[PDB]
């Protein structure tokens, strides 16, 4: 089996994506993000604290025949910005562009931080890390690809986002029409339950690329290039006026700039960010200082290939016993 699902920007700033999701029976469809940092499917539902739904799809298990509750099991997860959600857990029937599972634990949120609540555009997400991460208890559960897996064509998803405009989530198989030249692979560590890879290094517009290591997780649901701080200073250096601002939370700059590219390495090859994928407007509306794409890591504790990255690639996301990780320009 096969599975194909348009992912498209929640606002003009490509903050995050939202993927129509069929739960239930008959179907529920919810918009998640897809996050392939995380490990839990989990839903804005009819059992949400009712003062903190303003405007998202809800699914209702009880309008759906194939729903069972999964008796005992409780969630609870906090994400790198602070937010979080817990509830319980109920099981039904999830597709995802055609690709169904039957089973699925679909973790239905009793409270949602405010984050969540602000945000009428994302129902829930769809965690795509791996099912070490998942906060289901007594009993941990399998993702949505997990459960699929042994089911696919091939043990693959691929994430192509789209710059301010949609893009597509694959399972299954390699779309060879959706990326230019070819993929490069890298190795992959799951030993913290994450797309774990080594990039080989950066540049910073035209200059010369700096070979260097550089551990990090490739991961949708976060926006932002999170690198170290050595690296980041080399960007924002190129950009006159640029400042990391305290009180802003991070790298800053004049919203006159012209942002040069940044480029990162995957084995030999290279994957390059336009300067404008890294423009994030405005700090508040009307003001001429803009937020940067790129972001320090430093007290993150891990370095996060977000969507200002992945968006400027075809990522593969391979599943087999030894997993890895493809990138490809497109
Ligand atoms: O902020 C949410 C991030 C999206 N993926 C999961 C989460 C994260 C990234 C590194 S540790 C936790
Ligand atoms: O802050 C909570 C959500 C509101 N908008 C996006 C954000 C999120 C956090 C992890 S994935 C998406």
């Amino acid at each position: 089996s096969t599975g194909s699902a348009t992912t498209t920007p929640i606002d003009s700033l490509d903050d995050a994506y939202i993927t129509p999701v069929q739960i239930g029976t008959p179907a529920q469809t919810l918009n998640l993000d897809f996050d392939t940092g995380s490990s839990d499917l989990w839903v804005f539902s009819s059992e949400t604290t009712a003062s903190e739904v303003d405007g998202q799809t809800i699914y209702t298990p009880s309008k759906s025949t194939t729903a069972k509750l999964l008796s005992g099991a409780t969630w609870s997860i906090s994400y790198g910005d602070g937010s979080s959600s817990s509830g319980d857990v109920y099981t039904d029937t999830v597709s995802v562009g055609g690709l169904t599972v039957t089973g699925q634990a679909v973790e239905s949120a009793k409270k949602v931080s405010s984050s969540f609540t602000e945000d009428s555009t994302i129902d829930g997400l769809l965690g795509l890390a791996f099912s070490t991460l998942n906060t289901v208890s007594p009993t941990q559960q399998k993702t949505f690809f997990d459960n699929a897996k042994a089911s696919l064509d091939s043990p693959v998803f691929t994430a192509d986002l789209g710059y301010h405009a949609p893009g597509t989530y694959n399972f299954g198989f390699i779309d060879t029409t959706a990326y230019t030249g070819s993929i490069t692979y890298t190795a992959v560590s799951t030993k913290q339950g994450f797309w774990e890879w080594t990039s080989t290094g950066y540049a910073v517009g035209s200059g010369t690329f700096k070979s260097t290591s550089i551990d990090g997780i490739a991961d949708t649901g976060t926006t932002l290039l999170y690198l170290p701080a050595t690296v980041v200073s080399a960007y924002w250096a190129q950009v006159s006026g640029a400042k990391s601002s305290s009180s802003v939370g991070g790298y800053v700059f004049p919203c006159s700039a012209t942002l040069p590219s940044f480029t990162f390495g995957v084995g030999s090859a290279r994957i390059v960010i336009p300067g404008d994928y890294i423009d994030f407007g405005p700090i508040s509306t009307g003001s001429s200082s803009c937020f940067g794409g790129i972001q320090s890591s430093a007290g993150i504790g891990i370095n996060i290939f977000g969507d200002v990255a992945l968006k400027a690639a075809f990522v593969v996301f391979n599943g087999a016993t030894t997993p890895t990780l493809g990138f490809a320009s497109k």
